């Protein structure tokens, strides 16, 4: 199951790694540099997938929910819009996740990462600032390891969380992409930011698979690594894991 023939060139100049484990039998088909897998870093918007859990099963979303933008730059032409709960999933638009975060409540929110059994479950946000509430994901207090986000996706897929089903699977939903090269089926999310106080940029791409074959997988592409002032690390992963997932007969 060492894929590192393949994945090596594509994660040169980073500390990479990527994961692929069938969902129903939790074996591993792929992997590339175990050492990465195991570390814990920021999810960044890759905590979406769990705050779209939490907000459906919270029913303070539904699918023709409208998230009402404030007409004030966000930081990106595509954050600068109305959202759906798709296009949020989609874009990560960061604001509509602080709605969320704001919405349910701290309180609500540990208990749904105790409930996930989600990383570190560290929610307090940065150092003398209490934004943990509306910034604790993104390269701050929140770490967990692509092995954890590999069972976390796991969970989610077979219904192993107590939560709604149909909050999993309309999140689930909300994360299709694409069919890739064989048919196979795509759900994605995108994360990535800077390290906090350094140069360094992290990405992840994750998600699963669904094959026509009948077997579901789920995988995740995570890299460390100074890629400049351009963030770009999210890029890279989904590229890298794209390329990957095509190689392979699923
Ligand atoms: C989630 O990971 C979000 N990322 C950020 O908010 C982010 C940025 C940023 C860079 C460029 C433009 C706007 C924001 N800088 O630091 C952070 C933590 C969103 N998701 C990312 C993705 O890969 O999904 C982005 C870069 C698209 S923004």
């Amino acid at each position: 199951t060492d894929i590192s023939t393949v994945a090596s060139p594509l994660f040169e100049g980073t500390e990479g790694c990527f994961l692929l484990y069938d969902a129903s039998t939790n074996a591993e088909i792929a992997q590339f540099n175990k050492a990465k897998c195991a570390t814990q870093m920021a999810p960044d918007s890759t905590f979406d997938i769990a705050l779209s859990l939490m907000a459906f099963d919270a029913e303070i979303i539904d699918q023709k929910t409208i998230f009402k933008w404030d007409k004030t730059p966000k930081g990106m032409e595509i954050w600068n819009s109305n959202h759906t709960p798709k296009t949020w999933m989609q874009f990560s638009v960061v604001w509509v996740s602080q709605e969320i975060t704001q919405k349910i409540g701290l309180n609500k929110i540990k208990n749904y990462l105790k409930d996930f059994d989600y990383g570190n479950q560290d929610f307090s946000g940065d150092k003398e600032r209490n934004n943990g509430l509306t910034e604790a994901w993104l390269e701050s207090s929140l770490k967990i390891s692509p092995e954890e986000q590999i069972q976390f996706l796991r969970k989610i897929i077979n219904h192993n969380l107590p939560v709604k089903n149909s909050a999993i699977e309309n999140t689930i939903e909300n994360m299709y992409l694409q069919d890739l090269d064989n048919s196979t089926k795509l759900y994605g999310k995108t994360g990535a930011g800077f390290t906090a106080n350094r140069t360094l940029q992290n990405g992840w791409f994750e998600g699963f698979i669904i094959s026509k074959s009948g077997h579901k997988y789920v995988f995740v592409s995570a890299l460390t690594g100074n890629l400049g002032s351009n963030l770009t690390s999210s890029i890279k992963a989904k590229k890298n894991a794209i390329t990957i997932l095509n190689t392979l007969n699923l």
